């Protein structure tokens, strides 16, 4: 899923080290910071002088850091269905999208698409135009944003740009669109505009962990 | 400095919620987690009992969250010097790596440069192959990988690559070599290979914190 190498290559640079050295010598900062929090803020100065042996704890074996991160890249999966009858661009695109992170499914099938998307419920669609069988992307479109239950699915349709314009001005319009022929870079970093991009949203769950783990104890404690 | 926009849109979104409510919904995982950390292993069942209540008090209001992210943005600041006599391009680079969140500094001056970087210790240097007054951005990377406080300090080459094999054989060489003219977002993310990018840098700084406080008052609790 996430690729965090590059962040766990920061949480040992030795800039990461310095930064943080620097962070927590004086301690003003960091006490605005945890007083900001009201269920924080009653934390007693012996806990607050542990804050920097507690660092350099971390730092000599960052476990709970990594412990979280791991949680995170876990959790933070967020999956794309490629509804696309060009088999190889599909599996392009895939593989794209995979390299960036995210976790992919793809179809063929237009006319199951829908209820497809009912069903496993992912995170973005990307939507050929140009489909078999006499099915079209911007029909299938279409029905999903007339449906209370997924019209709030991001879809990016792919295909001829000629026909976006007046799609877009429709009540039941895409997300994004994005002309054939499709570069798949450009296609990854529409589908981390609309939803996260891995490693940001692995974090964020990290970050979230982090936080509840001290509100709880400091909630029992203080 | 960072941009933290679509980070503090995740922790808003929807999904980031459902997300963290599935993620702690069973706690054998979250328990896990906890366990693996020896300082945090012996939280007690009343505490681990508050982390789903105090995760919903989260959501209602995120200000541990968002004071942590915060914090990092003010210290993932990473700073870039460019040396390069081309004023109009070094203006036009510095705008995009501030544009994604650096600190940028500037200078025309070669000959004082090695000097300067010394003084002021950036975390990387755009130097220019072609500068004013006879300097010579290859002669002034040797001087830099030469010198063994500045050695260490990433240096991104900018020129004409006519020179960039030779130059790189030799035992004091750049970190990067990049020709001129320069596609400003592809210096970005050479920059960012190299250093962090300043997102993420500060969700690693935020991740550490709350890391760290939570050891701190279960150090003084348990």
């Amino acid at each position: 899923g996430p690729h965090m190498e590059q962040l766990e290559g920061i949480m040992l640079s030795p800039a990461f080290q310095e930064q943080m050295n620097a962070l927590m010598l004086d301690p003003r900062m960091l006490d605005m910071m945890i007083d900001q929090n009201p269920q924080l803020r009653n934390m007693g100065p012996e806990a607050r002088q542990m804050l920097r042996p507690m660092f350099r704890e971390m730092m000599s074996n960052p476990e709970s850091m990594r412990s979280m991160m791991n949680m995170g890249r876990a959790w933070g999966s967020k999956k794309i269905l490629i509804v696309e009858s060009d088999t190889a661009l599909s599996a392009t695109l895939r593989s794209a999208l995979e390299g960036r992170g995210f976790t992919v499914d793809e179809t063929t099938d237009g006319k199951g698409s829908v209820e497809q998307i009912r069903r496993d419920r992912p995170d973005l669609v990307v939507l050929a135009v140009d489909l078999s069988a006499g099915q079209n992307g911007y029909l299938i479109c279409g029905k999903l944003k007339k449906d209370d239950d997924l019209k709030n699915v991001p879809i990016v349709i792919i295909g001829n740009p000629d026909g976006f314009a007046q799609h877009r001005k429709l009540k039941a319009h895409a997300d994004e669109y994005v002309a054939k022929p499709v570069d798949a870079d450009q296609l990854v970093e529409r589908a981390g505009a609309l939803i996260g991009f891995p490693e940001g949203n692995s974090m964020m769950i990290a970050l979230g962990v982090a936080c509840a783990i001290a509100l709880a104890i400091a909630a029992v404690y203080f």
